[PDB]
């Protein structure tokens, strides 16, 4: 869907900051200086699992820009794991935001995070 | 969620952004230069859906910047309608798409365009 490179850029960087906005914003509530209202966090888990399917395709091939490393490019089955792997975790999450069970979201929300910086470590320039 | 108003219009530009390609990438699809593929659609009017929820609480009073015109927030009222209005003709799409239905689907591409830019011409600035 993307007329350039620079498109696809564009798309994943607001696919990314989309996520990180309806990710971080429960930080307060996984620390407990929010309230934890069950439904509004099963809703907004909803909308960060429709968010974090998105960026994966416009990292096509050919679509270096941005602060994307080349390594995405060089070998496609590891950029993959990482990124199918960072989905399954927030799997973890919704199920956790579906059950209304905020130990399971506390621990589930960790593991997601790691996830994110687990990729940044191999993928995303300084 | 917002930090600061500037974290408000980050946001809002990124959900428009993603909005704006998950509509514009039907163009070739309603216009038959591209195969029509019920369930493709199907999926992606999904997605569109749920951005297309997105951006309005990202206006919050005080979240005046970017291209956003002041009468936003000067007739709250009117603004909502055109948002529910906007999204009731989303609403139309996905219902056209879940049908597997391209003369419904091609109608109403082009009543939500007339919709994102009823918006335009009221509420963003040139
Ligand atoms: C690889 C599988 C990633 C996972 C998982 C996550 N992110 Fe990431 N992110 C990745 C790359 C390669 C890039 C650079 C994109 C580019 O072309 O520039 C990024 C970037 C971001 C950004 C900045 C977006 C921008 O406005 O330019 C943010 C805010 C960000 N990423 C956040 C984020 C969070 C919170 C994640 C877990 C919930 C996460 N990312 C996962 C690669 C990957
Ligand atoms: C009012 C109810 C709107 C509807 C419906 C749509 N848009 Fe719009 N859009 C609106 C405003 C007030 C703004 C400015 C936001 C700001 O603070 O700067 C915009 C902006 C856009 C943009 C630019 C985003 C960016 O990267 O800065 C795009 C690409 C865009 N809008 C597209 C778009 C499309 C395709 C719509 C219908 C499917 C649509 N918008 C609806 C207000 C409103």
């Amino acid at each position: 869907q993307f007329a350039k490179p620079e498109d696809a850029v564009k798309y994943r960087q607001s696919a990314l900051t989309l996520m990180a906005s309806h990710f971080g914003r429960m930080t307060p509530v996984v620390k407990g200086q929010a309230p934890y209202d069950a439904a509004q966090i099963k809703a907004n888990v909803e909308v960060l699992k429709t968010l974090s399917a998105l960026p994966w395709a416009a990292f096509g091939p050919g679509t270096e820009g941005g602060d994307a490393r080349p390594e995405i490019w060089s070998d496609a089955a590891s950029f993959k794991q990482k990124q199918q792997a960072f989905q399954d975790n927030i799997v973890k999450l919704s199920a956790a935001a579906d059950a209304g069970d905020l130990d399971k979201l506390r621990a589930a929300f960790g593991d997601v995070g790691a996830s994110c910086k687990a990729c940044h470590d191999a993928y995303r320039k300084k």
